[PDB]
């Protein structure tokens, strides 16, 4: 019974373990015999292996003493020159921005021969499911949020006239009856339609197109392959007739406008652009109007401590200019991503140390402590993971978020402690987000280490 | 909203035991405190017309 076939499936699982190790060793027989014979193709030195001098320096002899019944040979220690020796380290992974860490299946495609009409769930619904719109990124691992989404789950002149071929304005009669449709949708074509077999995919880009181009013709007949304007109005009645700080989390509630009922009013945080309120928000920012540099302490985005949103701040530097140097508004520098470049040194208190290559002046910005976000109780975790051997990393940005560069991070991770730093750190909110600058306390010196107080952090 | 009524006192800062404070308004230049005083408004660094809900003023 179940014995018989225990005992019929180990005696073949035995043959073919026999067979495979019968074939290894012919396969590794037969690399030995070709590397004995590379191994045969030249010889070795003689190493007469001499027993050095007898005492050629004068220093002590090495007294090997024979257990067995044979005298004690003695042989001058020739000692061996010193090497200079290097601060412990482990190694880490280099890190520039953020990077938080974890803690009828579907539609046919399109792409190739095989398509067919999809209509259950509109058609796009691969390219939905997945977004993160606030850096426009395809499942981003900045923000992992919830993602409610899984699974992969307009006034326009008439066409007028037959715009190249054939146009559904310039059938008789076919603009009353699409009035009419779109009418009850809140001489009419009484000519025969005609027949032409349509694709699945055709079908499909069609019905996308038309849910956001509606009534017009040439575009979508363009866009399309073929897709004969009279055709495609043929099929549009044809289907007719068929059927403290926290981070900006975006608020998107229709109930209500944002008083008393939004995330940001309870988070007590501006509305910024990524947020699906009213444009007329009573939580939204104001942009600066600032002549340049952004740096008096008046400054609304200085008195709240925050960025300059590009979208809102114009004229005050945030927005013109992307891809050049510095913008003249200084409170755009980390979100920009310029920092000053840090080196790596054995620190003269102790360990490693950054040196700073040029002088930093006063609340002038030197780098970003990026990292890995964790969650408190995984930034408990990796504290005691990286304690257990004296050195940790972890550093405060949020309420309930925190900056970890130990097994991921940047040059400004090694910063030395002293009871008079040369630099202090302030958190700024940067397009939604929340990031840690660093900033010179005094005007630096050229090539000093970076001293930075640890009672600000939550260990010190 | 009242007028801001200048108050004169070097040395002081004016936090909680000022007139101004206790008014909700800011330290005007005919006020006598510190020039780094708590309540003082920041003059507003417009680049023209201040008529937009973004100048503080
Ligand atoms: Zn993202
Ligand atoms: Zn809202
Ligand atoms: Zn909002
Ligand atoms: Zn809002
Ligand atoms: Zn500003
Ligand atoms: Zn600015
Ligand atoms: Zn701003
Ligand atoms: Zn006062
Ligand atoms: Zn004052
Ligand atoms: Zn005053
Ligand atoms: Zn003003
Ligand atoms: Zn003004
Ligand atoms: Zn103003």
């Amino acid at each position: 019974e179940y014995m018989r076939l225990r005992q019929l499936k180990r005696f073949r699982r035995a043959d073919e373990v026999k067979s495979m190790f019968s074939s290894n060793r012919q396969k590794i027989l037969e690399r030995t015999e070709i590397l004995n014979q590379e191994w045969k193709q030249r010889r070795i030195q003689p190493v007469h292996i001499l027993t050095s001098v007898s005492s050629l320096r004068g220093t002590r002899e090495c007294s090997v003493t024979s257990d067995l019944d044979f005298p004690t040979q003695v042989i001058p220690l020739k000692t061996l020159n010193a090497v200079a020796s290097v601060p412990i380290m482990y190694s880490w992974s280099p890190l520039q921005q953020n990077f938080m860490v974890e803690d009828p299946e579907c539609t046919p495609n399109i792409d190739g021969p095989n398509a067919k009409s999809v209509q259950r769930e509109q058609s796009l619904h691969s390219f939905h499911t997945l977004f993160c719109r606030r850096c426009f990124k395809y499942d981003c691992f900045l923000h992992r949020k919830c993602n409610y989404s899984f699974h992969a789950t307009t006034e326009t002149a008439l066409d007028n006239k037959p715009c190249g071929p054939q146009c559904y304005q310039h059938l008789e009669g076919a603009k009353e009856f699409a009035a009419a449709l779109t009418a009850e949708r809140i001489k009419p074509n009484i000519e025969p339609p005609e027949n032409v077999e349509w694709s699945g995919a055709e079908a499909s880009m069609f019905r996308v197109l038309i849910g956001t181009y509606y009534d017009n013709f040439c575009a979508i007949a363009r866009l399309i392959g073929t897709k004969t304007c009279r055709q495609v109005y043929e099929f549009r009645v044809k289907e007719s007739s068929i059927i403290h700080v926290y981070n900006y989390q975006p608020c998107d509630h229709p109930r209500q406008p944002c008083d008393s009922s939004c995330p940001c009013v309870i988070a007590q945080n501006f509305c910024e652009k990524f947020c699906q309120c009213s444009s007329e928000c009573q939580n939204r920012f104001p942009g600066c109007r600032c002549k340049a540099q952004c740096n008096t302490k008046q400054c609304p985005c200085y008195l709240a401590v925050r960025e300059c949103d590009p979208d809102l701040c114009l004229t005050c530097g945030a927005a013109d200019h992307w891809d050049s140097k510095n913008v003249s508004c200084k409170n755009c520098s980390i979100q920009r991503g310029s920092k000053k470049h840090l080196l790596l040194a054995p620190s003269d208190v102790a360990g490693w140390g950054i040196f700073i290559k040029d002088p930093v002046q006063k609340n002038e910005f030197i780098s970003e402590y990026c990292g890995e976000i964790i969650s408190q109780d995984e930034a408990d975790r990796r504290g005691k993971v990286y304690d257990k051997y004296m050195c940790s990393f972890l550093f405060n940005l949020n309420n309930d978020f925190v900056v970890d560069a130990t097994r991921k991070g940047n040059k400004i991770r090694f910063a030395n402690h002293s009871v008079n730093p040369n630099c202090y750190a302030k958190v700024m909110m940067v397009n939604g987000d929340h990031r840690i600058g660093i900033f010179a306390k005094r005007a630096i010196q050229t090539g000093e280490e970076l001293f930075f107080d640890y009672r600000y952090s939550q260990a010190d």
